[PDB]
């Protein structure tokens, strides 16, 4: 940050609403709330509408205030297309900007090749009424498009004459190029903030400003943020959607801030893990948000709904005992949940096949048990019978066989979207990256609200997604890095 001073920075996190943020926007935008808040200074959200809905500017607002991000104004590069058109005349009046007919093909590589085109020697006023005619419409106006006067043998091809205006309320309008440098100082920005793919166009930002002498601005240049067997191009997204392989933008496989929310990212381990560190790979982000919920979020637990095997303690009655417990053991201020128990409990086959006759064992919160007998019909293991010894590297979790208070769930499991790391490219997708699998879960989890994160205690981590009617649980699980 050049030349930065304590309460006199100020930048600007620059959208366009033609889409959804995904997570790359998400970067940006915390960096320059990052840089704002360094020195004390202040974060416009600006709209950029120079070449144009509402439903996105919408979408915009809500995922920066999920994000937990505030701007000191809002404004729409669209509200200083009038001072934009001023500027444009007074460039044509000091000979740095003319109306230019040259085609779209010629005039790449005339760029190119760098020989001027035929109007960069117009005179003053037909360039002001050949702009004339682009602001009224005309079949002339169309054929013409405004472009700076710079040096068409420059090394850099940003400074080869770029376009200023086209002909397109208005009937021309400015290009990025040229709105950029003007609205960013004259909306005292101090520090704009761009990917640096777009590198080349910094010569030129600051040759615009200082050609109509207007207040500089500093550019802080940073990474771009791409993941590994990921697609945020706005078209592939769409063409996910209309072709019901996802039926929404909030999709949890979608790397939109929505999605990413809704599956389970918590915004503080996303802004760590944009600070502590060619394509990224989730595996450290998730880490990083495990990290961070762990020791936040409650334990409760669930076996398989199918495959449970039935066990039983034969020294207990069918009296249910209830035993406040504590939801999550390490920090005792997260609160205590109910535990409910009796004679019969439901475990995993996972676990019931791996218990020899005479062996103890410990169900987690509870106490020890007594492997007495595996009963299996047929070939598979129908019941197994033990005993109470409340009072062993086998320490499995497990249910309370109460059926009308046990909660029924559907665990949603996800995978990549797409097979390759970065035209035919459809085939290279995963239609069947959406698991289900039903479980029991604990009486105490209809305690939660929807958005809560929590842990299947040996499972993994969960968010809580929906509440079905009969209190039906839609559970989607949060990698674990
Ligand atoms: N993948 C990304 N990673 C980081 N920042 C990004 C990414 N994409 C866009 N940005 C930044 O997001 C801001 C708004 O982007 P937007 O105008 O929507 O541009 P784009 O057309 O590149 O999506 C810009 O500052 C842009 O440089
Ligand atoms: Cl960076
Ligand atoms: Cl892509
Ligand atoms: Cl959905
Ligand atoms: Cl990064
Ligand atoms: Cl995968």
């Amino acid at each position: 940050m050049a030349n930065a001073v304590i309460g006199n920075v100020v930048t600007r996190f620059p959208p366009e609403p033609s889409g959804y943020l995904h997570v790359g926007h998400a970067k940006a935008a915390f960096l320059n709330n990052y840089y704002a808040q360094m020195y004390e200074g202040k974060m416009l959200l600006r709209f950029d509408d120079t070449n144009p809905d509402i439903k996105y500017e919408k979408s915009i607002i809500e995922d920066l205030e999920n994000l937990g991000l505030k701007y000191e104004k809002i404004s729409y590069s669209s509200d200083h297309f009038d001072l934009l058109e001023k500027y444009c005349i007074d460039m044509i009046k000091m000979n740095k900007a003319y109306a230019d007919d040259t085609g779209v093909e010629d005039m790449r590589n005339q760029r190119g090749e760098g020989i001027e085109s035929i109007n960069r020697n117009n005179s003053i006023e037909k360039n002001l009424e050949l702009f004339n005619e682009m602001r009224k419409g005309t079949e002339i106006g169309q054929k013409n498009c405004i472009r700076a006067k710079i040096n068409m043998q420059s090394k850099n091809k940003c400074m080869r004459d770029p376009v200023m205006y086209r002909c397109i309320k208005y009937k021309c309008y400015p290009t990025y190029d040229f709105a950029c440098p003007i609205i960013d100082s004259i909306e005292g920005v101090t520090h704009a903030l761009r990917t640096n793919e777009y590198s080349d166009r910094i010569e030129q930002y600051n040759w615009f400003i200082s050609t109509l002498n207007l207040r500089k601005v500093y550019i802080y240049e940073f990474s771009r943020l791409a993941f590994v067997k990921t697609v945020m191009s706005k078209r592939k997204l769409k063409w996910f959607v209309e072709n019901n392989v996802v039926d929404s933008w909030v999709d949890p496989r979608f790397p939109t801030i929505k999605g990413i929310l809704r599956r389970g990212l918590t915004k503080e381990a996303l802004f760590q893990f944009i600070l502590e560190q060619n394509l990224m790979q989730w595996d450290k982000l998730w880490s990083i948000n495990k990290q961070i919920i762990d020791p936040i979020i409650p334990r409760y637990a669930a076996v398989d709904k199918n495959s449970s095997i039935l066990l039983i303690l034969t020294d207990l009655t069918d009296q249910v005992i209830q035993k406040e417990r504590d939801l999550h053991m390490k920090n005792k201020s997260l609160g205590t949940c109910n535990m409910y128990y009796n004679n019969k409990y439901l475990i995993e086959l996972e676990d019931a096949q791996t218990l020899l006759e005479n062996e103890e064992i410990t169900l987690i919160k509870l106490g020890n048990i007594i492997i007495k007998n595996i009963e299996k019909e047929n070939g598979k293991i129908k019941q197994i019978n033990a005993l109470s010894n409340f009072h062993t590297k086998k320490k499995i979790h497990w249910l309370p066989y109460l059926p009308q208070q046990l909660i029924t769930c559907t665990l949603y499991e996800y995978d990549h979207l797409i097979t390759v790391d970065k035209d035919d490219w459809t085939n290279f997708i995963n239609f069947n990256s959406k698991h289900e699998t039903l479980v029991y879960a604990e009486p105490s989890i209809s305690s939660l609200k929807v958005s809560d994160k929590f842990q299947f205690e040996r499972r993994g981590y969960f968010i809580l997604d929906k509440i079905d009617p009969h209190h039906h649980l839609h559970l989607i699980k949060i990698p674990d890095g």
